[PDB]
């Protein structure tokens, strides 16, 4: 997939506002393709469905969390190499280093400005040649 106007984002988060945000971002940055679940399940069910090419991810979330999310797409031979960009409140170097090691495409901690959430997308397109 590439980062044109078609790339189709899932954005998953269990508080609407957090979504909201991150939807209105990629909005500005003109990406229009998006979807949203509330979970790790919900996220399932609906890339399974099929088209997606950008994750965007929460951690602490109810009936499958983040970094099972994670896990999953990873060793999923459909999928294990979809981008996921974490987005979470989670700040503990060891909560890094464990999405890291579980193959995050890149993490942002919030609260997040506009300009760190457009830079942290662009350094992951740039790194898979999106
Ligand atoms: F609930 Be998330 F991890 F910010
Ligand atoms: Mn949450």
């Amino acid at each position: 997939h590439m980062a044109d106007k078609e790339l189709k984002f899932l954005v998953v988060d269990d508080f609407s506002t957090m979504r909201r945000i991150v939807r209105n971002l990629l909005k500005e940055l003109g990406f229009n393709n998006v979807e949203e679940a509330e979970d790790g399940v919900d996220a399932l069910n609906k890339l399974q469905a099929g088209g997606y090419g950008f994750v965007i991810s929460d951690w602490d979330m109810p009936n499958m969390d983040g970094l099972e999310l994670l896990k999953t797409i990873r060793a999923d031979g459909a999928m294990s190499a979809l981008p996921v960009l974490m987005v979470t409140a989670q700040a503990k170097k060891e909560n890094i280093i464990a999405a890291a090691q579980a193959g995050a495409s890149g993490y942002v901690v919030k609260p997040f400005t506009a300009a760190t959430l457009e830079e942290k997308l662009n350094k992951i397109f740039e790194k898979l040649g999106m």
